[PDB]
Formats: structure tokens, sequence, C-alpha cells
């Protein structure tokens, strides 16, 4: 087709619910992206590595305490086969929220790779030399507390998932669509003028006014444009006065 | 039973894929929840709004530009027979990179709410105007983009589902199952020691230590307990030296 080969994306899911990432394997861009053959998502569940006539994978952690921990050979073994799947240069993440903050850098960097192979804990997590024998980074989606690392898994797909070719910075500007008079509440007339160039400066600058307003974070780090800059400084201007 | 009547959660949810949300209803603990009438989600699909001949649910952006948004029309009349069937108190929230960044404290006061409708764009999203007339709180799983709102809302819902009356703050300490040496790595004696108080120190010291050096952020807003104080001091002093 128009897509060179080798550019798809590979990612081996490790988890005790391997159903629950239909929700973005069927579904949106992300299921068009799989359907296309240009994602690829293939998972491993713990529970078919155990020995034991209950299948086992969750274990007592040492120390005690009622805080259960995933079982490590199963968990263990499962990476290893999806580590051997994968074979050469397969980075394997582990989602929780004592790892690195992701944010739209973090999401950048991860998507340079073919292949990953994100661990998904249960319970109260894994077992910390795990961290060290198998897992090559750590990341957190956010500093909130969740039940498992199945949704922080499919949000990070989801994320590097726009950069796979094939596929298709700062807030968004206000978004207006039909009708021009919505409850009595007008769309800005700009938009209305067909003045392509009005449209464009209007847009820019309210961007950057709502991203220094709610997210001023975003811009540090961030060397804007000489309009940028003259645009904002408009901007901060006319909130204060 | 044991749970008294009037404490389960009921949400409803605003998308145009509402089987995404079985990766929450289906599994887990949130799973369990649903099964056992603690917590409630009802979907309603925009799709099923519209009344042209191809059940259209987007539309074109005023002013122009290839960013599609969510039409008006359907997922307006959408959210208002949510509205109608969540009757009386219910906060209407909309999910997107522009809202308040969610922390456990968001998600704390968010599951105060006895019921919430979550509202999750696809598309560029949704027109400014609808976040006047219909939306009362807009939020932010992270600082990323995602294609759609599923996925932040269902984030959204394990994290409260753990505050659910019959359902069951820093960074976590390492954690340790079996075996006691993993690949020559061995369990921190202490943990083996049988000794309930020191292992409870241990845990606590390396909780603060970790929080400290990974999300100092988090202590920032917390008046420590003396104890607290006094392990996180040593933690920093053999930290450096």
């Amino acid at each position: 087709g128009l897509v060179p080969r080798g550019s798809h994306m590979w990612i081996g899911v490790i988890s005790l619910f391997p159903e629950m990432f239909k929700a973005i394997t069927e579904f949106g861009v992300t299921g068009r992206a799989v359907k296309h053959n240009l994602l690829k998502v293939e998972c491993w569940n713990p529970r078919d590595f155990t020995f034991d006539k209950h299948k086992t994978v969750d274990d007592r952690p040492y120390g005690g305490g009622p805080g259960m921990l995933m079982m490590v050979q199963p968990l263990r073994d499962a990476i290893h086969t999806a580590k051997a799947a994968a074979g050469e240069g397969a980075k394997v993440i582990y989602l929780s929220p004592q790892g690195r903050k992701l944010d739209q850098g973090g999401v950048t960097e991860l998507a340079q790779n073919q292949k990953l192979i994100l661990v998904c804990g249960r319970y109260e997590g894994i077992d910390e030399r795990l961290i060290q024998t198998e897992i090559d980074e750590e990341w957190s989606i956010g500093d909130y507390v969740l039940t498992g690392g199945e949704l922080p898994a499919m949000t990070l797909i989801d994320a590097v998932a726009r950069f796979i070719p094939g596929v298709l910075g700062l807030l968004d500007c206000p978004h207006y669509t039909r009708p021009e008079v919505l409850e009595g509440l007008t769309v800005p007339p700009v938009l209305m003028s067909g003045h392509h160039e009005e449209i464009r400066k209007w847009r820019l600058k309210q961007s950057l006014q709502r991203t220094w307003l709610r997210r001023p974070e975003l811009l540090e780090g961030l060397a804007l444009t000489d309009e940028q800059r003259k645009l904002l400084k408009e901007a901060q201007a006319e909130h204060n006065s």
C-alpha cells in the first residue's frame, strides 16, 4: 500500500483480564488501526501460566498485611513468553502510580518504540525484585489510585497509537459548530467572517490564553514563536484590565 | 444486607461507544461492584438521538479546518435524556485535557456524589457553548492527548468506585512475596523477622523515602505525623551520605 513495511507498532500485554483490551482494539481510531494492521495488540494472561488446580495468581506479601500481590511465578513466566514472541528490542513497561509521570513528551518518546510489552498489575502490585529483573521502565498516567493497570495500559496505547504511520501541543482553542446561536449563545463573529487569517490568529490567541490560565506549566519548556508571544501578551493584558 | 440503602453510586455515560464500558462493568473489583448492585453504569449513545438517514454524529467547525466536532443536537439530546433519568442532584462531567487535573484529592470529592453523568467526546471535542449550558465540571486525567473521552471516563469511574460503601495516600513502599530469593535477589530481612513493629516502621520509612524522591509534590499539603517526619529525615540523610 502507501505505508512502508516495518512501520507498524506491536504491543504485547500481560493482564489477568485480556478481554478489557477489546475496548481499544474494537472501537474508534485505535480499532481502525488494528483492522488496518497498523497496530497489533497481543495478550498473555498469567492465569494460563499456573500449575496448581486452582490457577492461583495472587500471593501473600512478606511481612504480613491484607494487601495481596501478584504471584511472581505466573506473572514472570507470562512476561518471559511475551519477550520470546517480541524477540529483540522490546521495552517492558510496568504501569503504576510510582512510575514516571506520563505527559505528551513522554508519549512521544514511547512512540519511538516499534515494540512494547505492557505489564498490568492487579491486587496491590508486583514484587519489587521483578521491577529490577524484568521491567525496563515504570510509568504513571496520573496521581490517583486505580484497581488495576489495564486502564493505564490502554490509555498509553491510545496515546501512542496516534503516532503510528498510517494513522490519520497546548490546550485547544474554543471550538464551535452548528447552530449559529445555541440557547441564545452566539458563535464568535470572527469564525463566521470567512477571513482565514483573522481566524488563524484568533484561534492561536485563544489557545495561548487558555493554556496560560489553565496549564501554564506547558508553556515552560517551549520557546514560543514571535507571533505567539505577541498574542499571548495581548491576551494577558486584556484578561487583567 | 449489611449495606444501608441509598449508598450505591449511579453513573450515567454519554458515548458513541457504550460497549467500551464492559471493560469496567464485566471485570475485576469494578465488575464485582456492578454485580453486587453497588455500582450502576447506564449508557446513552448520541447515535440514537439523530434524525437523518445516516445517523450523523459529527459536524464541521465554524471557521473551517479539518478538525471535526461532535454534532451538537444528538450530543445535547443524549445528555438531556441522561439528566431526565438521573433527576435531581446529578453533576455532569466532561472529560478533556483542558479540564481540572485529576488527583486523589479530586477523586475523593467526586466520590461524594451519588450520581454523576460523564460526557465522552470524540473527534476534536464538543461545542464550547455546551460546556456552558450542560457541563458542570471539566476534568483531565492527564496532560496527554487521547482519541476519545471513554478511557478517561472509565479511569474516573474506577478511581471513585473504590470509595463506594460495600466495596472492599503516598507512594507505596516496596512489596515482596515468594520466593525468598528471586534470581539471587533477597527479601529485606526485616520483612522475614516476624517483628510486627519493626516491619511497620520499615515500610513507612520506605514509603516516605520513595514519595520524597519520586513525588515530593504529594508531601506538600500534608502535615506528616511526628513519626513520619523522623523516618523521612533519617531516609533523607541516609540517601545523601
